């Protein structure tokens, strides 16, 4: 789990993520990683040690592989697989490319393999988003910084009321009482397929965090993107139901998207 700072190469930087700079590297001088550098004060980092034991044997080829941790020295580093296209956000919005309706698919049986992985493991994500997955250089997106979200110590990303937290993303009973389970894991996703089949618009738009929390209260939900076929908004709003029971599982998921692309 514990990699030697001797043993990498820090290089150009790739942006930022929620612990701060994330850069491009070389790890054993062979292999591509992404070194994220998590800011002294900015994660519970005890917590997160202990939690990066399981982490490291989460294993599956649409999840963002996570090679090891720095910890011997601060700020610590978390090493993970290198994702040449970067951001899927970023990705959808790049007007360079011309996204079959197909390819809109095959992005979202990705994410949902791995968060049918994910499920199979009892692991939370508690943070899906388009801007949270990764596309490689052949095209595949990947899910990524799951289960970190539990030790960010900024309260604006944590508390249900903050101006950071992800409401948009959010189901009924996480805004109203932080009742976070792979049901709301399951609406996060349903959200995430609206972001790819509106090309990375942001859900909502308009609508401040409060009125957001406030037209799903009234039941109200994104309306279908022109992409998305009946089919594929039946797969979408399934996420969205009221009563998180009454939501699908992500290998149900699965087989839908399956069965749609099938068709
Ligand atoms: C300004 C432009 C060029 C539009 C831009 C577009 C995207 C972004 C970006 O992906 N930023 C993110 C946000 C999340 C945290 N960050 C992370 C976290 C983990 C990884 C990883 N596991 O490898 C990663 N990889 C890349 C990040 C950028 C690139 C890159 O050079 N590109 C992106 C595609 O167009 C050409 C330029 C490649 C890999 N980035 C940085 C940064 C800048």
């Amino acid at each position: 789990m514990e990699i030697d700072p001797k043993d990498l190469t820090f290089l150009k930087e790739l942006g930022t993520g929620q612990f701060g700079v994330v850069k491009y590297g070389k790890w054993r001088g062979q292999y591509d990683v992404a070194i994220k550098m998590i800011k002294e004060g900015s994660m519970s980092e005890d917590e997160f040690i202990e939690e990066a034991k399981v982490m490291m044997n989460l294993s599956h080829e649409k999840l963002v592989q996570l090679y090891g941790v720095c910890t011997k020295q601060r700020p610590i580093f978390i090493i993970t697989e290198y994702m040449a296209n970067g951001c899927l956000l970023n990705y959808l919005r790049e007007m360079r490319h011309r996204f079959q309706t197909q390819q809109l698919l095959e992005m979202c049986k990705d994410v949902c393999e791995a968060m049918e992985y994910l499920e199979s493991k009892q692991f939370l994500h508690r943070d899906l988003a388009a801007r949270n997955c990764l596309v490689n250089d052949q095209g595949v997106v990947k899910v990524s910084d799951f289960g970190l979200s539990r030790y960010v110590l900024d309260d604006e990303y944590t508390s249900s009321v903050g101006s950071k937290f992800p409401v948009r993303w959010s189901p009924p009973e996480v805004l109203m009482y932080s009742k976070f389970s792979s049901k709301s894991d399951i609406w996060a996703f349903g959200v995430l397929m609206w972001e790819i089949y509106s090309l990375g618009k942001m859900p909502y738009e308009r609508f401040t965090n409060s009125e957001t929390a406030e037209h799903i209260a009234q039941g109200l939900r994104l309306y279908r993107p022109h992409l998305a076929s009946e089919k594929v908004y039946t797969i979408m709003y399934s996420c969205w139901h009221e009563k998180a029971d009454e939501r699908p599982t992500f290998k149900i998921l699965l087989s839908n998207i399956l069965d749609v692309m099938d068709e």
